[PDB]
DNA sequence: GAGCGTTCAGCGTTCGTTTATCTCCCCCTGGTATAATGGGAGCTGTCACGGATGCA
DNA sequence: TGCATCCGTGAGTCGAGGGTAATAACCAGGGGGAGATAAACGAACGCTGAACGCTCC
């Protein structure tokens, strides 16, 4: 397995592969349900039904295998050869491929210059072409054609003459005769007006047959070949006057003909001129036809490809006549299309050997060319072939395409053995790494490992005994099973799985009931709530397989985000509510027993027991040796004439007993915490434990929390009812003096002095003033002790606005297609709704259910494009070898005498190892090749410096991937990331998870379409696709004067550069809405007006590092916008690979073509080799591409195949015949070999371990 | 030797065998002699994006 | 050269489950495989005892 080759399968490849032919459209006998001979599902081609049976029942043995059987000519072998044996049909005339042809025109490619419209014309029988000119013989014997013609053109002035004689000769006779009988008074006017008519349609006649004979001899002189034809009758009269001269025909046929007679590399030089002389739209047409065209030539195969003389079969197998039960049959629509083709090629054969006219057999090749096309991809021409009626037949192409298809559907993801599902409930008791397993569950899955031991420990005599054992469920085997489970992980796994904390490992343990239990500090890296939520268990069964599952993939080695390298395992609904009551000052209960003296945390707790201390209460406490005080406690000390050493011996300390408790719970060598923990502090120490401690604490700690938190939830008394919600006394008078207020503008609404569209918009403003005062009179309202504040304040769940609606009134609420009501909710939902306002509010609240589920499915594809751009990114070396870097500000807006460090230092600048070393003083601070921490940015920030150049992933200069140096430490282990790691992976789950969580819009549009910008995920997918925004905001290109023309049709600004060059005109709408002074200086970064920046032209005028700068700040945005948090080499590692093609212009040395997406480093390449070959250098220049066309335009056609497009990666792969080699990720996947990321590298997979000669001395 | 005792023997003597004849329905093909001479028929509305392809 | 039009492509995740319709119709001939009765050999038996030995008077 080196090399996917593939290209275009001549005619005798296709015999080749052929074991036989197949010549009827016979499946199998009616009675005895046996495949008849030389048909469909014939033994005879294909295999044997049976293993090891022939046809007619001679030779059923075993023994002589490998043979024909004389009688039948079946060979005798296994009945699996059925899936891979195939066969070929015999076409009488030839039929062309619908892929081919009729299609996209990169892969038809006007490889002869005919039009589409052109080719359905002669290929489907209705117009003719001239497949070859005898040009010579006419030039040669041109007199003579020219003579015959000539006498030809005598004979009709002759016979005009006569028929002209007897005309005049018939008006002279008719108005004479009737003058001399004089019967009427105008007998000679009359008939002379009807002889003239006569004259008029003899002369009209005289017209039709001169001009046809001039139209017939015109057409001989313009017979170039490829001319098409139209008229038929026309053609008849070419061909009847003359033959051996022009050679035509009609269909498929024709163009084998062409495609014989054509010079390839003559049409391909000729190409060449025009795009070296070229110019408009005319060099465009040669450059497309350029690029099928030469692929051809270097190319050994020929393009006769396209016109397929033998159709291959499917393996009878892979279109299975299987039987159903009932009797009934059931039957793949593969058959149904070869029937079909094989029936009209039958009839056809028929039609030629019998005398046929011309109209008959046609039919019949058009009906056998439309039958063909329907087996390779039903559909693209016209309507299908519906079959029953009911629905289209299935094809060829359609098991290779779409979600459904066999890429994505049967290669990378499976169905698996050894596997279960069940629902998930809550198991407080379990330690992090452990989860329960079903008795019943965990005996299906482990039935091999069970039967094993069985028969060992001798309670099962055999296999098979040991079979029927566990199927009954004998008593016997749960004592066995509970034996074997142990030290073996399972992987537990919930459904969506966005980011790869979905998948994790755990150890099991056996527990009654139907029901997974899980630990509850897991759930939000599963996103799993206690609704109802299965969750699927896999089993890893070698060796390597469940050391991975105990290293890489346990529970506990998987406490931060690798997005940001956030704490994950400690939730906040119950622990966090729980720990806030027990850290927490007096006041909040009666504290009794506060201020005093004790002599050790232990008499603390019995003055607790006996009732006379309370938790939450200001004490004075001892407290052991080894128990770290406080940081600002290690100056002060107690008061003596000694030095002393108070870090690890006694010390009082001004606390509470609550706060002694929760302290130890953390590491004894932690030093001590005083304050309030909520969910920041909470949060922090947890990362800050995650840092300078092993992960053995840090898991073992975070258990404790469990405990403590949930005991004390329990005590802490939260609860909710109809008194726990106490409405604003305020808010009534508040609400009244508001529609006082609102109600003069309804009064001078109605005298007209308003627009209703002006009064919308001053109403919506008044009423959202309304809402803020009455939450700021409640907020005042509640006391900090009530259950329903204490659950938002210490950051447990919920939000402010939510609990605005419970108890003050709702406000505002949207209207359907974003619009806002002028009469707002005035009731609380503790108040109760009125009907009216029920009904308004279900408008929003509908449009939530549906929008999340469309954001969910955008999100969805967002992450599985992004994927295929982003993998081949491996950290692969472990250090570059270059030094630029990328610089950033640590520090920003600082006032005047005080430095103020950046808003964003955590995702951007942290977490990243400087290029060079800095230097303030004269000394370096944080030297080079350092990564960056919460010490080293405090070091900066403090001796005040403001910037810092931190080496980054787009400066990397690898050949293969990126080094580790450059990417920086990772995030999930605060350590270097490791060699071999899939970095590329990684960063794209971390931009498409929170994807689901955005869920911004506009409030209200205003009644104005295109003023506010896409904003979320919209935003999100238009960055990455490289896509011009919705509101295009220009670029000055430089310096000079900018002045504004207010034309009447369509506003306009004219911006003078400086320096003499040439004029720019840029136009805009009309409402333009600019901001720069007229007649003014401009820069050139600054955007001239308010929009979105176009990506395009900041990569043309600004440069590389400035559109890097901007598509991550850009989209950093929007995340920031609603809060998550994601580390800016997640953002740099994409943008990376859109900027890694290069655009070609006046490709005249670099021998390639021009104006076509070409990667930097052959680029490089290819310009070193002409410099050194004596050349000039061909030009480039850098072209940023969205991330789906980055992924189409890969190496690997089989990755490609796999992603959208999988038509038109087949087609021209074909053409271009592409071998894939298979380094790389997805198509690693396809072929089940080992993935070059993580273990499967080379070096990591070949170590060998040998134990040591101290060890074999030993034992 | 008497009288009967075991056991090859080759030889008949038809019965053993497999191997040769010979009579029968599904299955395929051909043929009807007033005159008869261009389909029914099922649709249709997503959404954005882009690039080919037509045409003023 | 610009503007207008249409065509192709993609659009989440795992759960639950099995059947679809309609019009000249016949002798007439005749082939071709699928099931029904006498001939070639050798093996069970068959009396043929005959031809050998095994004990007994
Ligand atoms: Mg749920
Ligand atoms: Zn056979
Ligand atoms: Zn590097």
């Amino acid at each position: 397995f080196d090399e996917l080759r593939i290209g275009l399968a001549t005619a005798d490849d296709i015999r080749q592969w052929s074991h036989g032919e197949v010549k009827k459209p016979e499946t199998i006998n009616y009675r005895t349900l046996k495949p008849e001979k030389d048909g469909l599902f014939c033994e005879k081609i294909f295999g044997p039904t049976r293993d090891w049976e022939c046809y007619c029942g001679k030779y059923k043995r075993v023994r002589f295998k490998g043979i024909i059987c004389e009688r039948c000519g079946v060979e005798v072998t296994r009945a699996k050869v059925r899936r891979e044996r195939m066969g070929h049909i015999e076409l009488a005339a030839p039929v062309t491929h619908i892929w081919y042809f009729k299609g996209v025109p990169s892969r038809l490619g006007y490889l002869l210059d005919l039009a589409p419209k052109d080719l359905e014309k002669v290929i489907y029988f209705a117009a003719y072409m001239i497949t070859f000119v005898d040009e010579e013989r006419r030039t040669r014997d041109l007199p003579s054609l020219e003579a015959h013609v000539s006498v030809e053109r005598q004979q009709i002035e002759q016979r005009r003459d006569s028929d002209l004689e007897a005309r005049a000769k018939k008006l002279e006779t008719d108005l004479a005769e009737l003058e001399a009988e004089g019967a009427k008074a105008d007998v000679r006017r009359k008939v002379r007006e009807g002889a003239e008519r006569e004259m008029k349609q003899l002369r009209d006649r005289a017209q039709r047959e001169i001009d046809r004979l001039d139209e017939v001899w015109n057409r001989f002189k313009n017979l170039k070949v490829q001319d098409l034809e139209g008229d038929e009758l026309l053609y008849r009269e070419l061909r009847d006057r003359f033959g051996t001269y022009f050679d035509g025909s009609m269909g498929a046929a024709a163009l084998q003909k062409r495609l014989e007679s054509f010079d390839l590399d003559e049409e391909a030089e000729r190409l060449r001129e025009i795009i070296r002389t070229g110019k408009g739209q005319k060099k465009t047409r040669a450059l497309k036809r350029l690029k099928v065209v030469s692929a051809f030539l270097q190319t050994s195969n020929s393009p006769k490809g396209m016109v397929l003389d033998c159709v291959p079969v499917i393996p009878p197998d892979l279109r299975p006549m299987v039987q159903l039960d009932g009797g009934r049959f059931a039957t793949s629509d593969l058959n149904d299309l070869y029937r079909r083709v094989i029936n009209r090629n039958n009839r056809l054969k028929r039609l030629l050997d019998l005398g046929a006219p011309e109209i008959i057999v046609n039919n019949e090749k058009r009906m056998l060319q439309e039958a063909v096309d329907a087996l390779f991809d039903n559909g693209r021409r016209g309507r299908p072939v519906t079959g029953p009626g009911n629905r289209p037949l299935k094809s060829l192409s359609d098991m290779l395409k779409g979600k459904q298809g066999r890429f994505r559907q049967n290669l990378l993801g499976k169905r698996v053995d050894y596997s279960a599902r069940s629902v998930i409930v809550v198991g407080p008791q379990l330690k992090l790494h452990q989860c329960g397993l079903p008795k019943a569950m965990a005996l299906e899955l482990f039935k091999p490992f069970v039967m094993k031991r069985l028969v060992d420990l001798n309670h099962a005599q055999n296999i098979k005994s040991a079979k029927r054992m566990v199927e009954r469920g004998r008593t016997v085997v749960y004592d066995v099973l509970e034996e074997v489970i142990a030290e073996h992980p399972v992987l537990l796994n919930r459904a969506p799985t966005l980011h790869r904390l979905g998948i994790q490992a755990f150890e099991p343990q056996l527990v009654e009931g139907k029901a997974i239990q899980i630990h509850p500090l897991v759930c939000t890296a599963f996103n799993a709530d206690f609704d109802g939520d299965q969750m699927a268990v896999h089993l890893p069964l070698s060796a390597e397989a469940q050391a991975e599952a105990r290293i890489l993939m346990l529970s506990s080695n998987n406490i931060l985000k690798p997005a940001d390298g956030r704490p994950v395992t400690m939730p906040t609904q119950d622990m966090v509510l729980g720990l806030f009551f027990l850290t927490t000052d007096s006041e909040g209960r009666s504290p009794k027993g506060e201020g005093r003296a004790f002599g050790s945390s232990a008499e603390a707790i019995m003055a607790f027991d006996a009732g006379d201390l309370t938790l939450q209460a200001k004490i004075d406490i001892r407290f052991p040796v080894g128990t770290i005080p406080p940081r600002g406690f290690e100056p002060p000390a107690r008061e003596e004439g000694e030095p002393e050493w108070q870090q690890g011996d006694t010390f009082t300390l001004k606390t509470t007993l609550g706060r002694a408790l929760f302290n130890e719970l953390l590491p004894e060598d932690y030093p001590f915490v005083d304050y309030e923990v909520g969910k920041k502090q909470l949060s922090e120490i947890v990362n800050d434990l995650a840092e300078r401690y092993p992960k053995v604490i840090v898991a073992a700690t975070l258990d404790n929390l469990k405990a403590a938190g949930f005991f004390w939830a329990t005590r802490s008394g939260v609860t909710v009812a109809i008194s726990d919600i106490v409405v604003p006394d305020a808010k009534k008078e508040i609400v009244k003096g508001y529609e006082g207020q609102d109600e003069k503008v309804q009064k001078q609404y109605e005298r007209g002095l308003i627009t209703k569209e002006e009064r919308t918009q001053e109403l919506i403003a008044i009423w959202t003033k309304a809402t803020n005062e009455v939450a700021e009179a409640m907020n005042d309202n509640f006391p900090k002790t009530n259950p329903v504040s204490m659950m938002v304040n210490s950051g447990a769940r919920g939000n402010m606005m939510q609990m605005r609606q419970i108890a003050g009134m709702r406000g505002l609420v949207s209207n359907a297609k974003n619009e806002t009501i002028p009469r707002p909710i005035k009731a609380s939902f503790r108040e109760g709704l009125s009907v009216l306002e029920y009904f308004i509010s279900t408008h929003g609240a509908r449009k939530g259910l549906a929008d999340t589920a469309l954001r969910t499915a955008d999100s969805g594809y967002l992450t599985r494009r992004l994927v295929d751009v982003s993998q081949d990114v491996i950290i692969r070396e472990e250090d570059c070898g270059t030094e630029r870097g990328l610089k950033l500000p640590i520090a920003t807006r600082d006032a005047d005498g005080t430095l103020r460090k950046a808003e964003d230092v955590e995702t951007s600048v942290y977490a990243r190892m400087l290029a060079e070393d800095v230097v303030i003083d004269g000394k370096v601070i944080a030297p080079a090749n350092v990564d960056l921490g919460d010490v080293l940015i405090d070091a900066l920030v403090a001796h005040g410096v403001e910037e810092v150049k931190t080496r980054s992933i787009l400066t990397c200069e690898s050949q293969v991937g990126t080094c580790a140096m450059c990417y920086g430490r990772s995030l999930a282990t605060g350590k270097l990331v490791d060699i071999g790691e899939a970095v590329g992976i990684i960063a794209a789950q971390s931009i498409g998870e929170p994807g689901t969580q955005l869920t911004m819009r506009t409030f209200h549009t205003g009644g104005v379409a295109g003023d506010d910008i896409t904003q979320g995920l919209p935003r999100v997918v238009e960055l990455f696709e490289a896509r011009t925004p919705k509101g295009v905001a220009p670029i000055s290109e430089a310096s000079g004067r900018v002045r504004i023309e207010e034309t009447e049709k369509t506003k306009k600004i004219v911006v003078t550069p400086d320096d003499g060059s040439d004029e720019t005109a840029f136009p805009i709408s009309k409402r333009a809405r600019l901001l720069v002074g007229e007649g003014d200086h401009v820069e050139v970064g600054q955007k001239l007006t308010v929009g979105a920046t176009n990506p395009h032209d900041v990569l043309r005028i600004l440069g590389q590092r400035a559109v890097q700068v901007h598509l991550v700040g850009e989209v950093q945005k929007v995340y920031n916008s609603q809060g998550v948090s994601i580390h800016d080499k997640h953002i740099e590692i994409i943008i990376r690979q859109m900027l890694r093609r290069v655009t070609i212009i006046e490709s005249g040395d670099a021998e390639l073509l021009p104006g076509e997406l070409v990667e930097r480093t052959k680029f490089e390449t290819e310009n070193r080799r002409v410099v050194q070959e004596g050349g000039h250098p061909a030009s480039g220049r850098p072209q940023l591409m969205g991330i789906t066309k980055a992924s189409l335009a890969t190496e690997s056609w089989l990755s490609a195949a796999s992603f959208q497009e999988t038509t038109r990666v087949l087609t021209d792969a074909a053409i271009n015949a592409k071998s894939d080699s298979l380094i790389g990720l997805k198509e690693n996947v396809i072929i089940g070999k080992l993935i070059p990321a993580g273990t499967g590298l080379s070096r990591y997979r070949n170590i060998r371990v040998e134990p040591t000669e101290e060890a074999k001395a030993a034992m």
